[PDB]
């Protein structure tokens, strides 16, 4: 059911947990470094878990896609063919920015953080700077111990703050991925859909240095030895069974204002979705005629497709359940309720009006702000602006440098400059510059930027062509040139003839003021948001309701049962899909083109000892009433005894609106069964060494 529960709410949900079927004590689950929660890790945007004492990590194929794509070329395409390392020495690096974060400690710093903010007094921009200075000093102290990275989380709009300390594993390697025809069976046609028939899993291995401390890639590193790992279920998972997920959901907007909902639904989603579809259509065309572009843009294309399809789904979802109507009605009840406590409620109603003025200021420049951000996120312009901003921050002491630009951030910056090599083709990138210059032109001068106007030197197609031809002269298309500018000082940038660099130097002043503007609004948000949200929580508690914070990239627990749903009258989706259903979808062409060994093993009924007697076949995917969002991919699904019964990877079509307004009837998680993963690895694309390591072969 509904709820992304923080672990410190386990006491509250210990009862609901038992009634749903949890057989372990809630006590054992609240041990975040014990069995089995201590096996659960964060990847940065995905979840994973340890499944052997020698550092083997299981996650989704789509979470591993970036790493697999970084190790692919037109002639040796791992996305297409899969990868299997017979020995740990054949494992390839997942890239320099790949991480595994192992939770060590959590601390409440709420009082301290609130005191730091309070001291800034009644100046918005000063409140943001005071929180940033608090966070930096807190982080530098937490990170003093070698091999740990830390993170400060804000919950419920600033009402609670907790500090997470993680062991940061820095050498992560790809150990197995099934071919893409399994890992992403059905492609974008089946994405966000049930019925689903997709083997969305893959495996990494975590490595540390010989002294046991984390270190960057080296052939002298050895497997990490986790204190906790997961074991495969010994009991068959069936309809109605208890399941639970632990992982790192990124973002939900359930407690937002009705008008923030309106703005997202009416402007942000249709605008982003349109842009992504435009860029999809360009890069698809180039890739049909150029297999280098196709492989180098594949991870990017997977993201555009995923996000745009999500946004379409949410908009359909909003209509279906009248989300505008529900937000409007519930916000009346809340306002109504506060007005009837007079002076007690007054802080919260002031908070409310302030929030709407912050919304209006941001709406006033929405078009400029989105368009400029996305133009500056093309490869050469993103490189030049990032690298020049770094040269400006290098002139300050580390403690005053902007977050993203301190010493602790230098390894990610350098890594990203090298990964870029595998995701850039000059001719493709030129077309994307072109698209974004056309979108810039089509702003009213109302939403325009003095420095870009000046730098373009004209407002027409001729000006766009000139810009394109000017920027074609950059040297930043080579990794080595990027790395040179990575170490150069600000005067060197300022003297450069590189046309991408000159663009960065021309726009930087504007970019910093725009950033100052954002920090000012955020500083107002810091005063108003926590007051409003406390009062929203106080209201919900009056209605006797469930209370949990919106997702914010921290560790959450969701629980419930295996079950289908009814998409319309006369029909019901069943909880499981099966092998025969994979084959019934076969067309011989992308994306319904299973490997031949899958086709044969299913026509022969080679179930490998994995048949669930109740369904008469090996289960492939299953539905449940768990509550997940982006960031939960790769999370282990555990049964009543805390054993592994699958991996979370998607949500059904009708549920994706649940990010804003929850719908219990049609909100389900889609997971890949642990038996399908075993079956693929025994019968289709075999990896008997991994099966043996996990004590299932
Ligand atoms: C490439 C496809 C399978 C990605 C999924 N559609 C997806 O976005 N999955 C997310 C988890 C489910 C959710 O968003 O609610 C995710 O990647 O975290
Ligand atoms: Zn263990
Ligand atoms: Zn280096
Ligand atoms: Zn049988």
């Amino acid at each position: 059911g509904e709820g992304m529960w923080v672990p410190q709410q386990l006491p509250e949900i210990a009862g609901p947990l038992k009634k749903a079927g949890l057989k372990l004590s809630p006590q054992q689950i609240s041990d975040l470094t014990g069995d089995p929660m201590g096996a659960v890790v964060a990847l940065g945007g995905c979840t994973a878990s340890f499944v052997s004492p020698n550092g083997l990590v299981v996650t989704n194929h789509h979470c591993a896609y970036g790493a697999i794509q970084l190790n692919s070329t037109a002639e040796n395409n791992l996305i297409k063919n899969g990868f299997n390392a017979p020995t740990t020495a054949d494992e390839v690096s997942a890239g320099p920015n790949a991480r595994v974060f192992v939770l060590d400690e959590i601390t409440d710093v709420t009082k301290d953080a609130k005191a730091a903010i309070a001291a800034a007094g009644d100046d918005a921009l000063a409140r943001t700077k005071a929180l940033e200075a608090f966070e930096k000093k807190l982080i530098a102290d937490c990170e003093a111990e070698a091999g740990f990275r830390c993170r400060l989380y804000s919950f419920s709009g600033g009402n609670t703050y907790r500090l997470f300390k993680n062991l940061e594993i820095k050498d992560v390697r790809l150990a197995y991925a099934p071919p893409g025809s399994v890992g992403k069976f059905g492609g974008d046609i089946d994405n966000w859909m049930w019925p689903r028939h997709t083997g969305d899993f893959a495996f990494y291995r975590a490595y540390v240095g010989k002294d046991g401390k984390p270190a960057a890639f080296s052939k002298d590193n050895v497997p990490y030895q986790p204190k906790h790992w997961l074991k495969f279920a010994d009991q068959p998972l069936g309809a109605g069974d208890f399941v639970m997920v632990a992982g790192y959901p990124g973002s939900t907007n359930r407690y937002a204002l009705a008008a923030e909902f309106d703005n997202t639904a009416q402007w942000t989603y249709p605008t982003i979705a349109r842009h992504y579809k435009n860029q999809i259509a360009m890069v698809e065309a180039a890739g049909k005629q150029n297999a280098d572009i196709q492989v180098k843009y594949a991870a990017t294309m997977a993201g555009w497709n995923n996000t745009s399809k999500n946004y379409d789904g949410q908009l359909e979802g909003f209509k279906r359940i009248d989300a505008a109507g529900q937000k409007l009605r519930e916000e009346a009840a809340v306002l109504g309720w506060l007005k009837g406590q007079g002076a007690k409620g007054q802080p919260a109603l002031d908070a409310h009006a302030k929030l709407l003025d912050l919304l209006e200021q941001s709406k006033a420049t929405r078009d400029r702000d989105l368009t400029l951000a996305l133009f500056n996120n093309t490869a050469m312009l993103g490189s030049a602006t990032q690298l020049y901003r770094l040269s400006i921050e290098r002139e300050k002491p580390n403690a005053e440098r902007e977050s993203g630009y301190q010493e602790r951030d230098l390894p990610a910056i350098e890594g990203g400059l090298k990964q870029l090599e595998r995701r850039y083709v000059a001719a493709m990138d030129r077309q994307l510059q072109e698209y974004w210059l056309n979108e810039y032109i089509k702003l009213p001068a109302d939403q325009r930027v003095a420095a870009v106007d000046a730098w373009l030197g004209g407002n027409d197609a001729a000006a766009v062509k000139r810009a394109l031809d000017r920027l074609a002269g950059t040297k930043l298309g080579s990794t080595e040139e990027r790395l040179k500018w990575f170490a150069a000082d600000r005067k060197a940038f300022e003297a450069s003839n590189d046309p991408a660099i000159q663009y960065a130097v021309a726009v930087m002043p504007t970019l910093l003021k725009l950033e100052q503007e954002r920090k000012t609004r955020a500083g107002e948000n810091l005063a108003a948001r926590p007051v409003y949200l406390q009062a929203l929580a106080d209201y919900k508690k009056s209605q006797g309701e469930f209370v949990y914070p919106d997702a914010n990239l921290s560790l959450r627990i969701t629980f419930g049962n295996v079950m289908g749903y009814a998409p319309k009258d006369g029909m019901e989706y069943t909880p499981f899909t099966t092998l025969e259903g994979v084959v019934a979808k076969e067309t011989g062409q992308d994306p319904f083109d299973s490997p031949k060994a899958l086709l044969d093993a299913v026509a022969a009924k080679r179930y490998g000892g994995l048949e669930d007697k109740r369904i008469g076949s090996v289960p492939v995917n299953y539905l449940s009433d768990l509550d997940i969002t982006g960031g939960n991919s790769g999370s282990p699904v555990l049964d009543a005894h805390g054993k592994l019964v699958g991996l979370a990877f998607d949500r059904n079509w009708e549920s994706v609106s649940s990010n804003w307004v929850f719908d219990p009837k049609m909100t389900r998680m889609i997971a890949v069964d642990g038996r399908y993963l075993r079956w693929i690895m025994q019968e289709v694309y075999p990896a008997p060494q991994l099966l043996k390591e996990m004590n299932v072969g």
